Protein backbone atom coordinates (compact mmCIF):
# COMPACT_ATOMS: atom_id res chain seq x y z
CA UNK A 1 0.00 0.00 0.00
CA UNK A 2 2.20 2.96 -1.31
CA UNK A 3 0.94 6.75 0.38
CA UNK A 4 0.98 9.73 -0.87
CA UNK A 5 3.95 11.50 0.17
CA UNK A 6 4.44 15.08 2.36
CA UNK A 7 7.35 17.35 2.79
CA UNK A 8 7.72 16.26 6.45
CA UNK A 9 7.29 13.01 5.92
CA UNK A 10 9.57 12.26 3.55
CA UNK A 11 11.97 14.75 2.47
CA UNK A 12 14.52 13.09 0.91
CA UNK A 13 12.44 12.02 -2.51
CA UNK A 14 11.47 16.05 -2.74
CA UNK A 15 13.41 18.60 -5.67
CA UNK A 16 12.68 22.51 -5.76
CA UNK A 17 12.28 24.72 -8.36
CA UNK A 18 12.73 28.48 -7.55
CA UNK A 19 9.58 30.18 -7.68
CA UNK A 20 8.02 33.22 -5.56
CA UNK A 21 4.44 32.40 -4.53
CA UNK A 22 3.44 36.08 -5.95
CA UNK A 23 4.29 34.25 -9.62
CA UNK A 24 2.39 30.94 -8.51
CA UNK A 25 -0.17 30.03 -6.02
CA UNK A 26 -1.02 26.02 -6.36
CA UNK A 27 -4.08 26.77 -4.37
CA UNK A 28 -5.68 29.14 -7.29
CA UNK A 29 -4.24 27.62 -10.05
CA UNK A 30 -4.19 23.71 -9.93
CA UNK A 31 -8.06 24.48 -7.54
CA UNK A 32 -10.51 22.81 -10.31
CA UNK A 33 -10.95 25.30 -13.16
CA UNK A 34 -8.43 24.98 -16.07
CA UNK A 35 -7.16 21.50 -14.68
CA UNK A 36 -9.57 19.06 -13.53
CA UNK A 37 -7.08 16.20 -12.17
CA UNK A 38 -5.57 17.66 -9.49
CA UNK A 39 -6.63 17.72 -5.75
CA UNK A 40 -5.11 18.53 -2.17
CA UNK A 41 -5.30 15.24 -0.89
CA UNK A 42 -3.26 16.27 2.53
CA UNK A 43 -3.26 20.24 3.54
CA UNK A 44 -0.86 22.23 0.79
CA UNK A 45 -0.19 19.33 -0.96
CA UNK A 46 -1.52 18.54 -4.14
CA UNK A 47 -1.13 15.25 -6.05
CA UNK A 48 -2.43 15.12 -9.81
CA UNK A 49 -1.56 13.30 -13.39
CA UNK A 50 0.72 15.00 -15.76
CA UNK A 51 1.23 13.10 -18.78
CA UNK A 52 1.65 9.79 -17.30
CA UNK A 53 3.24 10.92 -14.04
CA UNK A 54 1.80 11.38 -11.04
CA UNK A 55 3.43 14.20 -8.99
CA UNK A 56 2.42 15.90 -5.76
CA UNK A 57 3.41 19.35 -5.49
CA UNK A 58 4.31 21.99 -2.55
CA UNK A 59 5.19 25.47 -2.08
CA UNK A 60 6.76 27.72 0.43
CA UNK A 61 7.22 31.47 -0.18
CA UNK A 62 10.12 31.09 -2.25
CA UNK A 63 10.09 27.33 -3.36
CA UNK A 64 8.10 24.97 -5.29
CA UNK A 65 8.74 21.71 -3.85
CA UNK A 66 7.94 18.49 -6.31
CA UNK A 67 7.62 14.65 -5.99
CA UNK A 68 7.37 12.34 -8.74
CA UNK A 69 5.67 8.99 -8.38
CA UNK A 70 7.04 7.03 -11.20
CA UNK A 71 5.62 3.65 -10.04
CA UNK A 72 6.54 0.29 -8.77
CA UNK A 73 9.20 0.35 -11.82
CA UNK A 74 11.77 2.54 -10.54
CA UNK A 75 13.19 2.28 -7.60
CA UNK A 76 12.20 5.45 -5.02
CA UNK A 77 13.73 8.52 -6.07
CA UNK A 78 14.09 12.57 -6.31
CA UNK A 79 12.72 13.94 -9.50
CA UNK A 80 15.55 14.57 -12.16
CA UNK A 81 16.36 17.94 -14.34
CA UNK A 82 14.10 16.77 -17.42
CA UNK A 83 10.98 15.93 -15.29
CA UNK A 84 11.57 19.50 -13.37
CA UNK A 85 12.04 20.94 -16.59
CA UNK A 86 8.38 19.25 -17.50
CA UNK A 87 7.05 21.10 -14.64
CA UNK A 88 8.73 24.26 -15.52
CA UNK A 89 7.14 23.88 -19.13
CA UNK A 90 3.44 22.86 -17.53
CA UNK A 91 3.41 26.22 -15.26
CA UNK A 92 4.86 28.52 -17.98
CA UNK A 93 7.44 29.88 -15.74
CA UNK A 94 9.41 31.83 -18.27
CA UNK A 95 6.46 34.26 -18.33
CA UNK A 96 7.01 36.76 -15.83
CA UNK A 97 3.51 37.28 -13.94
CA UNK A 98 4.28 40.51 -11.87
CA UNK A 99 5.41 42.43 -15.11
CA UNK A 100 1.82 41.47 -17.10
CA UNK A 101 -0.59 42.20 -13.87
CA UNK A 102 1.22 45.61 -13.24
CA UNK A 103 0.67 46.59 -17.09
CA UNK A 104 -3.09 45.50 -16.51
CA UNK A 105 -3.71 47.18 -13.87
CA UNK A 106 -2.17 50.26 -15.52
CA UNK A 107 -5.17 50.22 -17.55
CA UNK A 108 -7.43 48.16 -15.73
CA UNK A 109 -8.50 50.26 -12.70
CA UNK A 110 -10.73 47.51 -11.35
CA UNK A 111 -8.23 44.53 -11.91
CA UNK A 112 -5.91 46.56 -9.82
CA UNK A 113 -8.76 46.07 -6.98
CA UNK A 114 -9.02 42.82 -7.51
CA UNK A 115 -5.77 41.35 -8.21
CA UNK A 116 -3.71 42.62 -4.84
CA UNK A 117 -5.92 39.72 -2.93
CA UNK A 118 -5.45 37.25 -5.48
CA UNK A 119 -1.43 36.77 -7.31
CA UNK A 120 0.45 34.01 -8.59
CA UNK A 121 -2.40 32.93 -11.07
CA UNK A 122 -1.18 31.51 -13.78
CA UNK A 123 -2.12 29.42 -17.24
CA UNK A 124 -1.28 25.21 -17.07
CA UNK A 125 0.20 24.91 -20.53
CA UNK A 126 -2.42 21.50 -20.91
CA UNK A 127 -1.97 18.13 -22.93
CA UNK A 128 -4.75 18.99 -25.95
CA UNK A 129 -6.20 16.00 -26.04
CA UNK A 130 -6.74 16.16 -22.10
CA UNK A 131 -8.17 19.82 -22.32
CA UNK A 132 -10.69 19.06 -25.27
CA UNK A 133 -12.43 16.30 -23.65
CA UNK A 134 -12.37 17.77 -20.43
CA UNK A 135 -13.94 21.22 -21.78
CA UNK A 136 -16.35 19.16 -23.78
CA UNK A 137 -18.03 17.93 -20.52
CA UNK A 138 -17.59 21.89 -19.57
CA UNK A 139 -21.06 22.49 -21.39
CA UNK A 140 -24.27 23.58 -19.23
CA UNK A 141 -22.15 22.32 -16.72
CA UNK A 142 -20.20 23.35 -13.41
CA UNK A 143 -16.92 22.69 -11.79
CA UNK A 144 -17.43 20.17 -9.42
CA UNK A 145 -19.79 18.09 -11.81
CA UNK A 146 -16.64 18.63 -14.51
CA UNK A 147 -14.23 16.99 -12.17
CA UNK A 148 -16.46 13.55 -11.62
CA UNK A 149 -17.10 13.41 -14.89
CA UNK A 150 -13.34 13.31 -16.11
CA UNK A 151 -12.19 11.24 -13.25
CA UNK A 152 -14.39 8.83 -13.81
CA UNK A 153 -13.87 9.17 -17.86
CA UNK A 154 -10.26 8.63 -16.70
CA UNK A 155 -10.92 5.39 -14.76
CA UNK A 156 -12.68 3.89 -17.64
CA UNK A 157 -10.78 4.31 -20.80
CA UNK A 158 -7.38 5.48 -19.58
CA UNK A 159 -4.53 3.26 -18.50
CA UNK A 160 -3.95 2.28 -14.79
CA UNK A 161 -0.70 4.57 -13.88
CA UNK A 162 -0.47 3.98 -9.81
CA UNK A 163 -2.51 3.99 -6.32
CA UNK A 164 -1.80 5.97 -4.03
CA UNK A 165 -4.14 5.61 -0.27
CA UNK A 166 -7.26 5.23 -1.56
CA UNK A 167 -6.71 7.15 -4.98
CA UNK A 168 -5.92 5.03 -8.39
CA UNK A 169 -4.45 7.22 -10.68
CA UNK A 170 -5.34 6.93 -14.20
CA UNK A 171 -4.03 8.83 -17.64
CA UNK A 172 -5.72 10.61 -19.68
CA UNK A 173 -7.38 8.13 -22.23
CA UNK A 174 -6.40 8.62 -26.29
CA UNK A 175 -8.17 9.25 -29.15
CA UNK A 176 -8.93 5.45 -30.10
CA UNK A 177 -10.06 4.74 -27.12
CA UNK A 178 -12.92 7.42 -26.47
CA UNK A 179 -14.38 6.89 -30.18
CA UNK A 180 -15.36 3.21 -30.43
CA UNK A 181 -18.71 1.90 -31.19
CA UNK A 182 -19.46 1.36 -26.97
CA UNK A 183 -17.64 4.64 -25.82
CA UNK A 184 -21.01 6.95 -26.15
CA UNK A 185 -23.38 4.35 -24.20
CA UNK A 186 -20.42 4.01 -21.50
CA UNK A 187 -20.15 7.16 -20.80
CA UNK A 188 -23.63 8.18 -20.56
CA UNK A 189 -23.67 5.53 -17.53
CA UNK A 190 -21.00 7.52 -16.13
CA UNK A 191 -23.61 10.62 -16.34
CA UNK A 192 -21.98 12.82 -19.07
CA UNK A 193 -25.37 12.97 -20.85
CA UNK A 194 -25.44 14.68 -24.19
CA UNK A 195 -21.64 15.31 -23.66
CA UNK A 196 -21.23 11.50 -24.07
CA UNK A 197 -22.26 12.30 -28.16
CA UNK A 198 -19.64 15.13 -28.74
CA UNK A 199 -17.18 12.72 -26.68
CA UNK A 200 -16.96 9.91 -29.09
CA UNK A 201 -18.08 11.98 -32.13
CA UNK A 202 -15.33 14.29 -31.73
CA UNK A 203 -12.62 11.30 -30.78
CA UNK A 204 -13.94 9.37 -34.19
CA UNK A 205 -13.84 13.25 -36.08
CA UNK A 206 -10.25 13.54 -35.13
CA UNK A 207 -9.15 10.24 -36.16
CA UNK A 208 -10.68 9.79 -39.82
CA UNK A 209 -10.92 13.44 -40.80
CA UNK A 210 -7.96 15.13 -39.28
CA UNK A 211 -5.08 12.92 -39.05
CA UNK A 212 -5.08 12.09 -35.60
CA UNK A 213 -3.80 14.11 -32.64
CA UNK A 214 -1.05 15.38 -34.97
CA UNK A 215 -3.82 18.17 -36.02
CA UNK A 216 -3.78 19.53 -32.55
CA UNK A 217 -0.43 19.55 -32.68
CA UNK A 218 -0.93 21.57 -35.99
CA UNK A 219 -3.02 24.19 -33.99
CA UNK A 220 -0.53 24.49 -31.70
CA UNK A 221 1.47 25.98 -34.20
CA UNK A 222 -1.48 27.70 -36.51
CA UNK A 223 -2.17 31.53 -35.18
CA UNK A 224 -5.41 31.79 -32.65
CA UNK A 225 -7.99 32.73 -35.42
CA UNK A 226 -7.49 29.67 -37.73
CA UNK A 227 -7.00 26.90 -34.76
CA UNK A 228 -10.37 28.37 -33.31
CA UNK A 229 -11.98 28.11 -36.49
CA UNK A 230 -10.83 24.14 -36.50
CA UNK A 231 -11.65 23.50 -33.52
CA UNK A 232 -15.34 24.49 -33.93
CA UNK A 233 -15.61 21.68 -36.98
CA UNK A 234 -15.87 19.56 -34.06
CA UNK A 235 -18.75 17.69 -32.28
CA UNK A 236 -19.96 19.95 -29.54
CA UNK A 237 -17.18 22.45 -29.78
CA UNK A 238 -18.47 25.96 -30.20
CA UNK A 239 -16.75 28.99 -29.27
CA UNK A 240 -16.39 29.16 -25.35
CA UNK A 241 -15.06 25.49 -25.78
CA UNK A 242 -12.54 26.24 -28.34
CA UNK A 243 -11.27 29.20 -26.58
CA UNK A 244 -10.81 27.56 -23.77
CA UNK A 245 -8.79 24.81 -25.54
CA UNK A 246 -6.43 27.86 -27.62
CA UNK A 247 -5.83 29.48 -24.01
CA UNK A 248 -4.78 26.50 -22.12
CA UNK A 249 -3.66 23.75 -24.55
CA UNK A 250 -2.52 25.78 -27.87
CA UNK A 251 -0.31 28.33 -26.72
CA UNK A 252 -2.82 31.63 -27.48
CA UNK A 253 -2.35 34.05 -25.01
CA UNK A 254 -5.02 36.45 -26.34
CA UNK A 255 -8.38 33.64 -26.11
CA UNK A 256 -10.94 35.02 -24.12
CA UNK A 257 -13.83 32.06 -23.71
CA UNK A 258 -17.09 33.92 -23.12
CA UNK A 259 -20.00 32.05 -21.06
CA UNK A 260 -23.32 33.78 -19.59
CA UNK A 261 -20.33 33.80 -15.85
CA UNK A 262 -17.79 35.72 -18.01
CA UNK A 263 -21.26 37.94 -19.28
CA UNK A 264 -22.51 38.48 -15.68
CA UNK A 265 -18.49 40.07 -14.36
CA UNK A 266 -18.57 42.11 -17.77
CA UNK A 267 -21.72 43.63 -17.53
CA UNK A 268 -21.37 43.98 -13.51
CA UNK A 269 -17.67 45.28 -13.46
CA UNK A 270 -17.05 47.22 -16.48
CA UNK A 271 -20.46 48.37 -16.95
CA UNK A 272 -20.43 46.53 -20.48
CA UNK A 273 -23.22 46.02 -22.80
CA UNK A 274 -23.01 44.57 -26.43
CA UNK A 275 -23.07 47.46 -29.09
CA UNK A 276 -25.45 45.34 -30.97
CA UNK A 277 -29.67 44.22 -30.75
CA UNK A 278 -29.41 40.98 -28.69
CA UNK A 279 -33.07 40.55 -28.43
CA UNK A 280 -26.28 36.69 -25.49
CA UNK A 281 -25.72 35.28 -29.04
CA UNK A 282 -22.35 34.52 -31.37
CA UNK A 283 -21.35 37.65 -32.78
CA UNK A 284 -22.15 39.53 -29.05
CA UNK A 285 -19.97 36.67 -27.37
CA UNK A 286 -16.83 37.67 -29.83
CA UNK A 287 -17.61 41.14 -29.45
CA UNK A 288 -17.06 40.95 -25.40
CA UNK A 289 -13.70 38.64 -26.19
CA UNK A 290 -12.93 41.71 -28.11
CA UNK A 291 -13.49 44.01 -25.55
CA UNK A 292 -10.84 41.79 -23.35
CA UNK A 293 -8.21 41.81 -25.89
CA UNK A 294 -8.84 45.58 -26.52
CA UNK A 295 -8.19 46.14 -23.06
CA UNK A 296 -6.29 44.30 -21.97
CA UNK A 297 -3.69 42.85 -24.89
CA UNK A 298 -2.65 40.11 -25.81
CA UNK A 299 -2.71 38.19 -23.09
CA UNK A 300 -6.36 38.89 -22.81
CA UNK A 301 -6.62 35.31 -21.54
CA UNK A 302 -3.97 35.44 -18.72
CA UNK A 303 -5.96 38.32 -16.68
CA UNK A 304 -9.82 36.98 -17.34
CA UNK A 305 -7.99 33.86 -15.09
CA UNK A 306 -7.51 36.02 -12.50
CA UNK A 307 -10.38 37.63 -12.49
CA UNK A 308 -12.20 34.58 -13.15
CA UNK A 309 -9.92 32.99 -9.31
CA UNK A 310 -11.03 36.06 -7.38
CA UNK A 311 -14.99 35.85 -8.15
CA UNK A 312 -15.11 31.85 -7.44
CA UNK A 313 -13.15 32.15 -3.91
NI1 LIG B 1 -26.88 47.26 -17.73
Amino acid sequence: HMRHRTLSSSPALWASIPCPRSELRLDLVLASGQSFRWKEQSPAHWSGVLADQVWTLTQTEDQLYCTVYRGDDSQVSRPTLEELETLHKYFQLDVSLAQLYSHWASVDSHFQRVAQKFQGVRLLRQDPTECLFSFICSSNNNIARITGMVERLCQAFGPRLIQLDDVTYHGFPNLHALAGPEAETHLRKLGLGYRARYVRASAKAILEEQGGPAWLQQLRVAPYEEAHKALCTLPGVGAKVADCICLMALDKPQAVPVDVHVWQIAHRDYGWHPKTSQAPSPLANKELGNFFRNLWGPYAGWAQAVLFSADLR
